[PDB]
């Protein structure tokens, strides 16, 4: 009836790479010396 | 010829996610309210 | 001949594990020239 578990296995692969890149994108915005 | 190639392919993805949080929890214990 | 989408999905998992270990091996090579 559900059948959408196969989608969760593909998702954790992408989320793992985006989690490592998100720290560099967050710090490179606060160290750009631009004050909002 | 029992085969178990379907096991390592599912596990290598989950192995990457536990490795990122584990090193952060290891330092929270050594930067705790008591440090040597 | 719809290409081979099964190839890139297996690769992004391995590339994630290779990215974490490589920065320690690259940092070890500059710290191997001088021993503490």
């Amino acid at each position: 009836m559900p059948g959408s578990l196969s989608g969760i296995i593909i998702y954790v692969t992408v989320a793992a790479v985006v989690l490592i890149v998100a720290v560099f994108v967050c710090k490179s915005l606060l160290w750009k010396k631009v004050l909002p």
